[PDB]
């Protein structure tokens, strides 16, 4: 797939934030959150997450935020045909 | 005379952070408030702020998704000087 671009907005002693633009198709690749997280998302869609426990479509809905914990274990896919952004702020 | 207030919707509030949602009308304000906590602002919205502090007042251009962090301590009165709504996220991060 074509990769996802990670830009990291900030990275201080609290947090770090990256900003994650997905290209239609585009996939982080397989990875594990190490730190507790929360999720803006700047772009309403579905997204793909490749799951331990499987294919998993989640919708997003722009300035709707979330969290979720330190040891998700995923591989994030945009299975749209438009570019899909969101922030991601790392709790340090 | 006074301005309409910008209103808040807390999102997340747990251990770690407070997410708080803030939506300004046109013309919009906070009021003075002082932050007691570090805080990350992601912009929902491309326009400009009005940041009224103790010293002056300055225009800032704030853009949709460039987020920004700034330090405890902060005191200050935020003003949507535009005709339309102006929205963003703000993450407080607990001690
Ligand atoms: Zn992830
Ligand atoms: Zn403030």
């Amino acid at each position: 797939r074509p990769g996802a671009i990670p830009t990291v907005q900030i990275d201080n002693e609290r947090v770090k934030v990256t900003e994650w633009r997905f290209p239609p198709g585009g996939e982080t690749g397989w990875h594990r959150h190490s730190m507790d997280y929360v999720v803006v998302p700047m772009t309403t869609g579905p997204l793909l997450l490749e799951t331990p426990e499987g294919s998993v479509t989640s919708q997003l809905t722009r300035g709707v935020s979330y969290t979720r914990p330190e040891g998700v274990e995923h591989n994030v896919i945009n299975p749209s045909d438009t570019e899909f952004v969101f922030v991601e702020i790392e709790i340090k």
